C-alpha cells in the first residue's frame, strides 16, 4: 500500500498500490494527473521535468503550468497527448487508478493516492518518494517538517468542545463526511471535533438534509460546494439559505465556511505548498 523503492542503480524498482514500475533517476519528462503532487513538484523546483498537466481542471494557485501540453482533466484523461509526448513517468492518483493498464502501456506509472484512513503518513510518503527520484530528500524533509508545523499551529488555537459537520453540495443535493473520509484531515489531522463520529462514508459521501443539519447543530459546517467544479447557477449558500439551517450555531455565528473546492474537492493534499494553504483554510475559519 505504501510506495517503497529500492536503488538500482540508474533506476528505482518502485512498488506502491496499483503495481510495480523500473522508474528512471531524474525523470526529464513527467506527466502529472494529480495537483497536489505538481504543485509539489514546483515546491521542490522541478518545474522543468513536466511535460503534462491536466488543464482543464488546472486551479488558480497553479497557473505556472498553464503553458505546459495538456493531458485534459483529472477525469477526461486524454490518452493521445500523453502518448504523443513520450514521457518517461506519469504521475496519478485514485481519480485515474481505473486508468491505470492503459497508461502503464506508454510509460511508468506511479501512484501517489493518499490514504484516508492515514493521511499524514501517506502523504509524507508520496512527497519523499517523489523528492528520491531527484535527490531531493533533504528539501522535502524540511518542507515536510514545515507542514508539521503548521499543524502544530492549527491545532493549539482548536476549541475541544465545539463540533464541525462537513458537508459536500452537488445540484441542491447535500452530502455529509467525517473521519477517515476524503475530508477527514479537518478531524483526523487538524483536531477539529466531528458532530457525528460515526458518518464513515464514501466518496461522495452520506445522504442528509437540513432536518440532519439542525439536529446535529454543529458550532462549524464547513462546506464543500462541488457545483463550483461544473454546473451551478446553483450554489451551497442557496441550498443552506431555510430556516432550519438558519436557527444553527453554525449559521447563527457565521461558522458556515465554504471551503475552496479547487484545494478540496480536486484534492491537492500531496502539495508541499496547498496542503499548508488548506491548513491555514482551516485554522484562519476557526481562531
Ligand atoms: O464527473 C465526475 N463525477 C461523476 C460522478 O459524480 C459525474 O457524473 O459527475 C467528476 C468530475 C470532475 C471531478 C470529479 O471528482 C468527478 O467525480
Ligand atoms: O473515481 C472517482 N469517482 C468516480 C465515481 O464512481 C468518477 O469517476 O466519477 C473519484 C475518486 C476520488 C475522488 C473523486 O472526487 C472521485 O470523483
Ligand atoms: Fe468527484
Amino acid at each position: 500500500l505504501p510506495i517503497s523503492m529500492s536503488d538500482e542503480g540508474d533506476s528505482f524498482l518502485v512498488k506502491d498500490s496499483l503495481g510495480e514500475n523500473k522508474i528512471p533517476k531524474n525523470p526529464s519528462k513527467v506527466v502529472i494527473l494529480d495537483l497536489g503532487i505538481l504543485d509539489t513538484f514546483d515546491a521542490l523546483k522541478l518545474n522543468d521535468k513536466v511535460v503534462g498537466v491536466p488543464a482543464k481542471n488546472l486551479p488558480k494557485y497553479l497557473q505556472q503550468f498553464k503553458n505546459k501540453p495538456s493531458v485534459g482533466g483529472v477525469q477526461q484523461v486524454d490518452f493521445e497527448a500523453i502518448n504523443a509526448l513520450k514521457p518517461d513517468l506519469i504521475i496519478i492518483s485514485g481519480r485515474q487508478s481505473k486508468f491505470y493498464d492503459k497508461l502503464k502501456e506508454i510509460a511508468p506509472t506511479l501512484f501517489v493516492g493518499l490514504d484516508n484512513a492515514n493521511f499524514l503518513s501517506s502523504f509524507e510518503n508520496n512527497v519523499l518518494s517523489v523528492a528520491k527520484l531527484y535527490g531531493l530528500e533533504k528539501e522535502a524533509l524540511e518542507k515536510i517538517s514545515d507542514i508539521k508545523n503548521e499543524i502544530e499551529k492549527a491545532k493549539s488555537i482548536v476549541d475541544e468542545d465545539k463540533k464541525a459537520l462537513i458537508i459536500l453540495t452537488n445540484s441542491n443535493k447535500i452530502s455529509a463526511f467525517g473521519p477517515q473520509s476524503r475530508f477527514g484531515i479537518i478531524h483526523d489531522v487538524l483536531g477539529i471535533n466531528a458532530v457525528d463520529e460515526n458518518i464513515k462514508v464514501g466518496t461522495h459521501g452520506k445522504s442528509i438534509n437540513s432536518e440532519f443539519i439542525l439536529e446535529k447543530n454543529p458550532d462549524y459546517i464547513f462546506v464543500v460546494d462541488r457545483n463550483v467544479i461544473l454546473g451551478n447557477k446553483e450554489r451551497a449558500q442557496g441550498i443552506l439559505d431555510n430556516a432550519l439551517v438558519a436557527k444553527t450555531k453554525a449559521a447563527q455565528n457565521k461558522k458556515i465556511i465554504y471551503l475552496d473546492p479547487e484545494y478540496w474537492y480536486l484534492a491537492s493534499g500531496n502539495g508541499l505548498e496547498s496542503l499548508k494553504t488548506m491548513i491555514l483554510e482551516i485554522k484562519n475559519a476557526v481562531k
